[PDB]
């Protein structure tokens, strides 16, 4: 139910988390929790706006129109499977995404069951490079295998030999977290504590964590978390129920990342942290496009009415979706600049429909070749042969990044170290101070 | 494709491991190994037997008459998946399998989506005992919590203060070893070498994990494995390519048990062996049906054919499914009692059968009463109607257990501790020693 679709030739499906996980006690009826932005409209709009550029330019896919049919995650592997379910029952080209890597093997395990191509950016697991399961399946992202490398040189950095761990429950946290415990074993690095724990878990059990962790003191300062940031969130939220501040030294995966949206509410129990962050570059052309949208003339995006009640706290009279949680109504002209901050990883999730933009490229030069659209060749057009299309793919970002495949569907990349500090300002930032690339640790020793 | 049929009122699917595992190549194709008898063409036919028997009976099911929709598993979450598609494209009312618990939470992410209850005969994860997660799934078979604790207890018995673990990479092998691994660290116990693989991994992969296990001698010793049988096959494997002898003492899970197609050809490098195995006593009716089938008379599985060929060596001259391997002409009546070994969990393939008929009993006195057959209530049957009665069943086994669910679908059990030994004779054969139930563990020092 609620399905964002665009007509056209080639229909590219989509998988983003509209909304939050089902609580705990929902998950059986698949119950969605609260609107989202960054990782919810923003993408479904990004999604939109790259295909009006891609069937505007006259370079890439001439005369070939670029559909799509989005569909919400909820990121919850049990939604998402019911909504793939539908992409099986014109027939799609692809999938981009989803976003979590245990929901991504879910919906692979799946479309490669139809032979659909699959393109997530941001799913990072290590276990998605296997392709003898996940043939199906490349990513505009490096796997963990390079970021576990790069916590451990941040560890190595300042001398840290007695640190905790705790991991999100899932195939990210624990594939990422077991490749970090076998590089600290070779380093002779000790692991204090170790954990592990959901993201929709009660705040008891967040509470019985945060316990565990403390009573490792105070040896055991450091704290890695290759956790996602609602579970950081929560155990902030934890750190605060119970009144403990500058007690550790977190240093998070890219679950964490510069995202405001994990440490909203809790900037003093989570100031001091170091985070790993992608490199992106923040998308100058989407904040063009977003921040011009208005409730009246917005009409393919069907959860825009929701998302913006709960952007301004507003109420829609009569509507439908008429959000019973506020009672002043919406004028319809508040602006979206307020406390406006782009998604983190905007960018791949541009360069995920580019991917997939050329590989309908490449495969119409090779099997329609001199016609001007499809052909008797790309009707319908095979999965099992794009993907080939796909992996041999090269071009330039939207960003200007280099974008290419090797033999695991993994791509190149870089990341860039925060460290979230009180500014000059009364106001909390993350600050970049360092890179990783191939090995090399810079880290700026004054900025920390 | 190929599947086992039977007609009749209200239909069970099942789904068994008729062939192995595909290759790591062929996974993407799809393409299973060999027939299977144990696992496999044993099951197909315990199936009809029980269905048979319960049609027969006046008590059970009036007159209702049980069918039956079997498809091939070939103990893959891939293949599994594609099977379950199929089921869901008379309707079913519920399924019985698969095996492994990797496999079995991939089809039960499915299933739930459609309310149809799941029971197991052999899925023993602790992680299917989340109810949130797996809300249909309920299995006549306790879960590892127990097993870790008994296999600890084997390892305090005698004195063994360090030891290497290893487990087969999925779901099981992994939930049972963290399960294992904190119980050994409340107890003070020191895992040496640790280590994973997959069942269907190259020889190759057996020779390095054999050779990180032989570096840590001779003080581990002692080496405990969360393992499939295939996987203890493996390993048994390499250390005959290699030419090492009695150098370790393995103690395996379940997945070894007093199975005989885990050690058969590899006697010698396995004698010595501490295994454990689910108490289920050989049934005594099924030897009665299976011995006295026959390739002319039994039509009704289709793999039968495929199976006799492989089973006495012979080939079927013009047959469609003729073996290429062999190139004398199967007489048509050889003894199936030569070199006859029941499965071992054949118990709990029955019980499992009769869990769903007593459902669909309590079922029929409560929405239809005083009636003979199926009312206007059962048409169609309602599977979140039949979760609750199935749990709220109890019966006798069919030889002679108790059998009944609690709130997380787990059902009570206990374990029997087996020695593998050469005896008086010239044969090696698993020994009863001794048995687990309910933390108290009596071994029989005096017949190890
Ligand atoms: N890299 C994480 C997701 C991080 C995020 O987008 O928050 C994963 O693959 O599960
Ligand atoms: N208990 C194992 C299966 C053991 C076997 O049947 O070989 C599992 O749940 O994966
Ligand atoms: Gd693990
Ligand atoms: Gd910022
Ligand atoms: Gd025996």
């Amino acid at each position: 139910r609620s399905v964002a679709r665009m007509d056209g030739d080639v229909i590219i499906g989509a998988l983003f988390s509209v909304h939050h996980q089902p609580p705990a006690e929902k998950v059986p009826e698949r119950k969605c929790g609260e609107i989202r932005e960054q990782y919810g409209i923003q993408r479904v709009e990004a999604m939109f706006h790259t295909l009006d550029k891609i069937n505007a330019d006259p370079v890439l896919l001439p005369n070939i129109t670029l559909g799509s049919e989005i569909r919400d995650s909820c990121w919850h592997s049990s939604v998402a499977l019911e909504q793939s379910i539908e992409f099986i029952r014109k027939p799609i080209a692809g999938v981009i995404g989803p976003g979590s890597s245990s929901v991504a093997i879910q919906v692979q395990n799946l479309l490669q069951l139809f032979d659909i191509p699959q393109i997530a950016y941001s799913a990072t697991s290590i276990d998605l490079s296997d392709k003898t399961l996940y043939k199906y399946f490349l990513r505009v992202v490096p796997s963990d295998t390079l970021q576990a490398r790069a916590m451990l040189d941040i560890v190595k950095r300042y001398n840290w030999t007695y640190v905790s761990a705790v991991h999100t429950e899932g195939n990210y946290g624990e594939s990422g977290m077991d490749a970090f415990k076998e590089l600290a074993a070779q380093e002779g690095l000790c692991i204090a504590h170790s954990d592990k724990i959901y993201s929709n878990a009660g705040e008891k059990s967040f509470d019985r964590l945060l316990r565990k962790l403390r009573e490792r003191l105070p040896k055991a300062r450091v704290v890695v978390c290759f956790c996602e940031g609602m579970t950081v969130r929560g155990l902030l939220s934890a750190m605060r129920r119970l009144g403990v501040v500058g007690e550790f030294s977190l240093i998070g995966s890219d679950g964490w990342a510069d995202r405001d949206e994990v440490i909203e509410g809790y900037e003093v129990e989570a100031n001091g942290g170091i985070t790993i962050k992608l490199q992106s570059p923040e998308v100058r052309s989407f904040d063009d496009y977003f921040l011009k949208l208005r409730l009246d003339t917005n009409t393919r995006n069907p959860w825009f009415p929701e998302f913006w009640q709960h952007r301004f706290q507003c109420r829609l009279p009569g509507h439908l979706l008429e959000n019973p949680n506020f009672k002043k109504v919406c004028t319809g002209n508040e602006s979206l600049e307020e406390n406006y901050v782009q998604d983190s990883k905007m960018g791949f999730v541009i360069n995920a429909i580019y991917a997939m933009a050329h590989g309908l490229q490449n495969m119409h030069h090779a099997l329609c070749p001199g016609h001007v659209g499809l052909c008797d060749a790309m009707k319908p057009i095979d999965g099992r042969k794009l993907l080939d299309f796909l992996i041999k793919s090269s071009f330039v970002g939207v960003s200007g990044e280099e974008v290419w495949f090797d033999e695991k569907g993994d791509a190149p990349g870089r990341y860039d170290i925060m460290n979230l500090q009180y500014t000059e300002a009364n106001r909390y930032d993350y600050v970049h101070v360092g890179t990783w690339h191939e090995g090399v640790l810079n880290i700026d020793d004054y900025k920390i």
